């Protein structure tokens, strides 16, 4: 029998983005192959780990060794993902990690086990820098947070948007919990730069763009940039706020017919649209799944190298192909928040603007930082 485990955050702040939305996910992937694997009917268990580390471990340690758990789905936090990867080396299982974007996860600490199905950090950046400057934004300013997480996105933006031709004009960090930031909005104004870029999301960007309007941004020759597609955001800001901002993207509930379908489907039992990680679970699990019936055994060795053989196109996933160290490479997309009187429905917050390939958007095997893809 093949059990599912769903491990995800169900009290806390990626309650709505992850939690009882990727059960959900997982579950309509169980029902895309029948209800069943290797004969008999696919279990499905999940738990809160509450955005403890150490309780995901307990969970998962006995899951593996008790409840005969095969493959885990979703993990919200980076940390926690990173915490997982290790252990599933170790039990020997495999772990899809849909809800945290670490590069580590089949790069750095490939190991056959812990795979990387939602997207990357690298391949949002890769996306903004390509799309952007194939519009003309050349010259950018970058808004940071003090924290690891800005350290992250102005390494690889510098390096990405160097290596594609624009430049950085400049940078400002902002700390943990500002509210009032005319003096970074001031400065980004001030440095000429045809694009602002406010990586981060929450209530900073939320009031980063609330702000920015009070400085006559954007203007005919500023922009103000995104980075995550945070979906939620925009549900609680509206688009009145957010309108005109893009960010980078692996899905999005409205792209294409394709998309649309599954999302009435997810809408059926959660009564919203999925998120990307939501539907990166569904991916994942609907993969996982199909090849352990292909290849009739749930083995997670056979089970990793049958995946390096497809090629994944289902409605989440898009040109995807599992390279040999466990990152999916993918489609990747920049979406542009709509103007507020362009919104149709709850939910209908962005137009698809640009669609970076696979390759570009995840670079070359060669840059690749696991030495399994060397
Ligand atoms: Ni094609």
């Amino acid at each position: 029998q093949v059990t599912l485990g769903v491990l995800t955050d169900m009290s806390s702040v990626y309650a709505d983005s992850a939690g009882k939305g990727s059960v959900a996910a997982v579950q309509l992937a169980i029902e895309d192959v029948g209800g069943k694997a290797l004969g008999q009917p696919v279990k499905l268990v999940s738990a809160d780990y509450q955005m403890k580390t150490d309780v995901a471990l307990s969970i998962a340690r006995e899951w593996f060794d008790r409840d005969g758990v095969d493959a885990i789905f979703d993990v919200v936090n980076s940390g926690t993902a990173l915490a997982i990867n290790n252990l599933v080396k170790d039990k020997k299982k495999l772990a899809f990690i849909t809800a945290a974007a670490a590069d580590q996860i089949g790069g750095t600490e490939c190991n056959g086990y812990g795979i990387g199905f939602l997207y990357n950090f690298t391949s949002i950046v890769k996306t903004v820098v390509q799309a952007q400057l194939a519009k003309g934004y050349k010259t950018w300013f970058l808004m940071l947070p003090d924290a690891a997480y800005g350290d992250l996105m102005n390494a690889a933006i510098r390096r990405e948007l160097t290596a594609g031709g624009g430049q950085i004009v400049g940078s400002v960090r902002f700390p943990f919990e500002t509210q009032d930031f005319s003096s970074y909005l001031l400065q980004a104004k001030a440095s000429g730069a045809q694009l602002i870029v406010s990586t981060s999301g929450g209530a900073a960007n939320i009031n980063i763009m609330k702000q920015a309007r009070e400085f006559g941004l954007p203007s005919k020759t500023q922009k103000v940039g995104g980075m995550i597609d945070i979906l939620t955001d925009v549900k609680s800001a509206g688009l009145r706020v957010m309108q005109g901002q893009e960010y980078a993207t692996s899905f999005y509930w409205n792209m294409d017919d394709r998309t649309r379908a599954f999302a009435k489907r997810f809408y059926a039992k959660m009564g919203k649209m999925p998120t990307n990680n939501q539907a990166g679970g569904y991916s994942a699990a609907l993969q996982y799944l199909k090849a352990v019936n292909a290849i009739g055994s749930k083995d997670p060795q056979k089970v990793f190298a049958y995946l390096k053989t497809i090629k994944f196109d289902d409605a989440v996933t898009r040109h995807g192909t599992l390279r040999p160290g466990g990152r999916l490479v993918r489609d990747m997309y920049l979406v542009r928040a709509k103007k507020p009187e362009d919104q149709k429905g709850d939910w209908d917050y962005y137009d698809v603007v640009a669609t970076i390939g696979p390759e570009q958007a995840f670079g070359p095997l060669s840059e690749s930082r696991c030495a399994m893809d060397k």
